[PDB]
């Protein structure tokens, strides 16, 4: 298992514009197009991202390319983030992937707001952090995915994904 297979399982793959769990226009492997309520606005963003007049549809290879860019950016954002870097650096490889998953889903700002959990993770207080992570909108809105990530932080294994 790895970061790519992990997020691919969590986000799925869709080749036509669609609305995510929050109702925002997305495409491919969880790639947010825009928060605007406008389909045209979404199609314009898509074409700009892909580099061609897509007509709201992309191929597999194009989804995957967006996906590569998104993982790379997420990792890079983490490393440039004063609040996240230290946590990231303190973690083992499996748990690092759990952190990337949260960032890919809610952005840097969003994750960086779980101050208390972040400190517990850094301290290697696994059980306590999983309990704190669970007290959140994130867990209440997407419980299945949140449980998989939380289990990953708790055990440091990919069991939840198998
Ligand atoms: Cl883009
Ligand atoms: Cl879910």
């Amino acid at each position: 298992m790895n970061i790519f297979e992990m997020l691919r399982i969590d986000e799925g793959l869709r080749l036509k514009i669609y609305k995510d769990t929050e109702g925002y226009y997305t495409i491919g492997i969880g790639h947010l197009l825009t928060k605007s309520p406008s389909l045209n606005a979404a199609k314009s963003e898509l074409d700009k991202a892909i580099g061609r007049n897509t007509n709201g549809v992309i191929t597999k290879d194009e989804a995957e390319k967006l996906f590569n860019q998104d993982v790379d950016a997420a990792v890079r954002g983490i490393l440039r983030n004063a609040k996240l870097k230290p946590v990231y650096d303190s973690l083992d490889a499996v748990r690092r992937a759990a952190l990337i998953n949260m960032v890919a889903q809610m952005g840097e700002t969003g994750v960086a707001g779980f101050t208390n959990s972040l400190r517990m993770l850094q301290q290697k207080r696994w059980d306590e952090a999983a309990v704190n992570l669970a007290k959140s909108r994130w867990y209440n809105q997407t419980p299945n995915r949140a449980k998989r990530v939380i289990t990953t932080f708790r055990t440091g294994t990919w069991d939840a994904y198998k």
